[PDB]
């Protein structure tokens, strides 16, 4: 599914993402935008280390979910990477919450640093009613 901006914004709020571990909803929107373009079925294979990024938040198979083909990987979210390709983002959100529970927080995604950190992220939620 390819979510529309405000539809996604309202969905994330309802799922308790606003201010989770100190991360504002606009930061999560900025992240989903640059990682997948709000697309839940986006997958990206990293030739360099044999891992794959899955879903709307582009969660990596080496640490967070199990796809069975990534060498020396773990499954911290205790999920099949398949769960991160659903139209229903409940599992993807629970896994994203797990990711930011680690010390790096939102910084775990390099994309956030490059395009969201120290920027005016208000634009991603303006007019959405959240
Ligand atoms: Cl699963
Ligand atoms: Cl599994
Ligand atoms: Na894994």
């Amino acid at each position: 599914k390819v979510f529309e901006r405000c539809e996604l914004a309202r969905t994330l709020k309802r799922l308790g993402m606003d201010g989770y571990r100190g991360i504002s909803l606009a930061n999560w929107m900025c992240l989903a935008k640059w990682e997948s373009g709000f697309n839940t079925r986006a997958t990206n294979y990293n030739a360099g280390d044999r891992s794959t990024d899955y879903g709307i938040f582009q969660i990596n198979s080496r640490y967070w979910c199990n796809d069975g083909k990534t060498p020396g990987a773990v499954n911290a979210c205790h999920l099949s990477c398949s769960a991160l390709l659903q139209d229903n983002i409940a599992d993807a959100v629970a896994c994203a919450k797990r990711v930011v529970r680690d010390p790096q927080g939102i910084r775990a995604w390099v994309a956030w640093r490059n395009r969201c950190q120290n920027r005016d992220v208000r634009q991603y939620v303006q007019g959405c009613g959240v």
